[PDB]
């Protein structure tokens, strides 16, 4: 896998950011994580949703460099969003959220599972520390 540069356009939610990628505006869904959402009217604003959403926002707005890393399988979902690991100054946003108890590891679809083990290990530590959704 390789990282590629991108530029932030806007953070939309805990699990979705809009980026300029290869000079095109694109919405990205963070791979392998499920955050409580502020969007979707099924429930609307879930618990820890505003917290997950602020975390991702801060982390991408305060970065010097954002990079996107596609996995080995499909690179977009059925809504047209890119599927990727997103890095802010070298730190994966997907992992940061899970490590803080602000996301769970999602149901995985092979072969888009390259960082699955690494994320599950961070999720087990956040549960053990009883952070946020695990409190």
């Amino acid at each position: 896998l390789h990282k590629e540069p991108a530029t932030l356009i806007k953070a939309i939610d805990g699990d979705t950011v809009k980026l300029m990628y290869k000079g095109q505006p694109m919405t990205f869904r963070l791979l392998l994580v499920d955050t409580p959402e502020t969007k979707h009217p099924k429930k609307g604003v879930e618990k820890y949703g505003p917290e997950a959403s602020a975390f991702t926002k801060k982390m991408v707005e305060n970065a010097k460099k954002i990079e996107v890393e596609f996995d080995k399988g499909q690179r977009t979902d059925k809504y047209g969003r890119g599927l990727a690991y997103i890095y802010a100054d070298g730190k994966m946003v997907n992992e940061a959220l899970v490590r803080q108890g602000l996301a769970k590891v999602a149901y995985v679809y092979k072969p888009n599972n390259s960082h699955e083990q690494h994320l599950r290990k961070s999720e087990a530590q956040a549960k053990k520390e009883k952070l946020n959704i695990w409190s």
